[PDB]
């Protein structure tokens, strides 16, 4: 069930590696994913509250193009609705992997697949008993923000000999970053239970309490970026956000031979948060309600010379939504709060029927799974202003086939083809576009690739081919939805490390590491625009690294870089003054680390100092439709510390 058999382009990082780069936030373990971009934050998503996450080009503002899950709880506050992950429920600190997937995904992952599926793995609850705890502080000193950036992870729980277990896992963010104006607050709490009563019965559960408030520093005009990179021209931006998670799970397993899971899960998500948008600044709240039960029962039965495993499943989910806006004219002083003037009040909705079915057929070297997944979404919007109420109902077939061939015990071929759908969004429901109406979206994609493994040299590569009917954007400052039409998403995805021990005892204990991925983003629709580049997609983009481990200590050197980018579907290649449009550069990172381990045993207690970017070179990025649009300094060097203790 892990992923060197996987029919795909898969990845998945594991906690004991997040440390290497002084990652701190998913962003940053999920960028040192090929053909993942994950840019620093920027935009309406200007915050550690929110994720930005986009594989092979797509958009990654916000996420919206993919499936992120939490121990298959959809993290969005509207899979369907929604995915825009303005709020971004989850902490690093609590997970003990991240699992991205590309493609070939069980047809048990959608709808919005196109965008890779990408699940995070909530840290194990301990056997018998256990408490761990870590934590790193960032200090950018070239800054003129002193204030330092802490975060932390707590872990208690265990297991009674009775079947029962918990775990509680805590994860906190405090600080600001490299920028004026990011005071960042985060809380993110969770229980998770357990119990194995036999060995057929088991039931799980998961509480989570996050709440979370950030300063967003947004972008700057050029004349202000040069004049001070640190600095912040916007004041009012502001975001906060709480979300309560809970989610309950059983399984039936009685043999080796079949299996029956059934979860559900209910989520309420609160979201808003203070910007200025054009001499008017907004409050504008956003609640969100998620209910979700999902049956699934498995089996594996032979046929002739073959093995099957039939999959089935469903999944009912609900999103009811409460969105409003507050606003209030800029010129005064005076922030937007209730009792003020509101331009917007609404509330949404959907009712999504999807059902799935794969077939694991394995025969020889050959594994064959040929699935289908399909949905049935009903959503409806309802503005109270204008009293007017809209509807949408679409159906989505999304057939799926997955084969790998296996070359030798250490050497896999493989190929497939997904699909996926959007429906239209509440955000899109008065679908005003130039091109008679919005969406739906729908994209399928193909990969072929070979992986390899042999316990010196472990490698990958494989090529990808997504078709997108259309793309839309949001242009946030006019609420109007600026199309893209067709596009087609092409490249290479490749990676390999390599134990250079294997070659003279001298580099005995030293690994070397780099992952590179050719992306080719274009897009394909009607006039003007024709054969350009999307928006913010590098066609160069992978790292480069070593890793060093005499006895217990840990040496760790890498480099990150990337090509240049657009910011507009025009490709407009001269910034625009206020720092929105425009080519932005390419660029090389390199960064190190030293840590020990002291007395694996003692208290497993660990320490380390790490420095982000020792070059100082200097970089940014651009956000073109946001609020805040304008240029975001880019991380400069960075000194952390991390440290570690397990009980
Ligand atoms: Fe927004
Ligand atoms: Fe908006």
């Amino acid at each position: 069930n892990d992923v060197f058999e996987h029919a795909g382009a898969r990845d998945v990082i594991r906690r004991e590696d997040f440390a290497k780069t002084g990652a701190t936030t998913m962003r940053e373990v999920l960028n040192r994913i090929p053909g993942v971009s994950a840019p620093e934050n920027n935009g309406t998503g200007s915050h550690d509250l929110a994720m930005n996450f986009g594989i092979r080009g797509l958009n990654p503002r916000l996420a919206s193009r993919s499936t992120v899950l939490m121990d298959g709880i959809p993290v969005p506050f509207a899979p369907y609705g929604q995915p825009q992950l303005s709020l971004a429920p989850v902490s690093l600190g609590n997970m003990d992997a991240i699992d991205v997937v590309r493609g070939g995904g069980a047809v048990r992952y959608g709808p919005q697949s196109v965008g890779g599926v990408v699940n995070f793995v909530t840290r194990a609850i301990p056997q018998d008993f256990g408490i761990e705890a870590g934590v790193e502080g960032q200090l950018s000193p070239t800054s003129s923000q002193n204030n330092p950036k802490e975060t932390h992870n707590l872990m208690v729980g265990g297991t009674a000999d009775n079947g029962f277990g918990t775990a509680l896992l805590y994860s906190g963010t405090r600080g600001s970053d490299w920028r004026e104006h990011s005071a960042t607050r985060i809380d993110d709490l969770m229980l998770k239970s357990k119990y194995a009563p036999d060995e057929v019965h088991t039931f799980n559960s998961l509480l989570q309490y996050y709440d979370g408030e950030a300063d967003m520093p947004g972008g700057l005009s050029r004349a202000d970026y040069d004049a001070d990179r640190w600095q912040s021209t916007r004041p009012y931006d502001r975001f906060w956000g709480r979300r309560k998670l809970a989610s309950l799970g059983y399984q039936f397993q009685p043999d080796s031979q079949h299996k029956f899971n059934i979860q559900g899960f209910y989520t309420q998500t609160l979201r808003s948060g203070y910007l200025e948008q054009g001499k008017r600044i907004t409050l504008s709240p956003r609640n969100y309600w998620v209910r979700g039960i999902e049956p699934r029962y498995s089996q594996i039965f032979m046929i002739g010379p073959s093995a099957h495993e039939v999959g089935v499943g469903y999944r009912y989910l609900n999103e009811s939504t409460h969105e409003m806006r507050y606003y209030t004219a800029t010129s005064s002083g005076q922030l937007p709060s209730g009792s003020s003037p509101y331009d917007r009040d609404t509330r949404s909705g959907t009712e999504a029927h999807a059902w799935y079915l794969d077939d694991k057929i394995d025969i020889g070297n050959w594994t064959i799974t040929p699935g289908m997944r399909f949905e049935h979404i009903e959503s409806y919007q309802n503005n109270a202003i204008t009293g007017t109420h809209e509807e949408v109902s679409y159906n989505a077939p999304l057939p799926a086939l997955n084969v790998l061939y296996h070359l030798t015990d250490s050497w896999n071929l493989y190929a497939n083809t997904e699909g996926s759908f959007g429906t239209v969004q509440y955000s899109q429901i008065g679908k005003a576009v130039q091109s008679g109406n919005v969406e739906p979206e729908k994209a399928r994609t193909w990969e072929l690739g070979t992986r390899y493994d042999d316990g010196a040299l472990t490698a990958e590569m494989g090529l990808f081919l997504i078709n997108f009917n259309n793309q839309y954007d949001s242009n946030q400052t006019n609420d109007t939805v600026t199309a893209r039409g067709k596009t087609r998403h092409t490249g290479l995805e490749t990676q390999a490390r390599y134990d250079l021990g294997t070659l003279t005892p001298t580099l005995d204990n030293v690994s070397i590491y780099a992952s590179y991925a050719y992306v080719n983003a274009e897009i394909r629709e009607k006039g003007d625009t024709y054969g350009n580049l999307v928006p913010f997609s590098p066609k160069h983009k992978g790292t480069l690294g070593v890793d060093y481990k005499p006895g217990n200590w840990t040496f760790n050197l890498n480099s990150d870089f990337q090509s240049s980018q657009f910011a507009d579907n025009a490709n407009t290649v001269k910034e625009s003054a206020d720092g929105s449009t425009g080519r932005i550069p390419g660029f090389m990172l390199w960064g190190a680390r030293v840590a020990y381990d002291f007395g694996p045993q003692m208290a497993d207690l660990n320490l380390a100092f790490g420095v982000k970017n020792i070059f100082d070179q200097d970089y940014f990025i651009r956000s073109y439709d946001d609020n805040n649009k304008g240029i975001y300094a880019g991380q400069p060097r960075t000194l952390y510390m991390q440290g570690s203790l397990k009980f």
